[PDB]
């Protein structure tokens, strides 16, 4: 079965740069599933994790019709 | 068998809403991911509904954890 296309909400989008523009929503060709987390330096202790990992909630949407998409967007071929 | 940390350059970064910011990307790639830019084919009808142009990721492999930003997002690539 071909890895149905998933729309990652505008909440989260990519930013490619030159000049300054370019913010494309995200599409997933998820074969294997991807995990996303937020990390931050541990600058107030030295027995605590070097970095603080806070898993991130991806509210991506599964799609049925290609008409729901925008003219340009990035596609994470989950390869 | 791995995974090593890979820093995806500034060129490419994730983003969040309104005044909000961007975070560089780190990969715990299990599988080596592919990325591509797509576009609707609004001037034709015989060539792909969308323009898939594979995208070049200039990510860097990290040796030290000291090279990392204070904040950032990690894509644990299962
Ligand atoms: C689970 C959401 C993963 C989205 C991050 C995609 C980063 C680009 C890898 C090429």
């Amino acid at each position: 079965v071909p890895p149905a296309l998933h729309l990652v909400d505008p909440q989260i989008q990519l930013t490619i740069t030159r000049a300054d523009p370019k913010v494309y929503p995200i599409i997933l060709r998820l074969g294997s599933n991807l995990s996303l987390s937020m990390a931050r330096r541990n600058l107030d202790s030295l027995e605590a994790r070097a970095f603080q990992s806070t898993p991130i909630v991806v509210q991506m949407t599964k799609l049925a019709t290609t008409e729901e998409l925008p003219d340009e967007f990035v596609v994470v071929t989950a390869k």
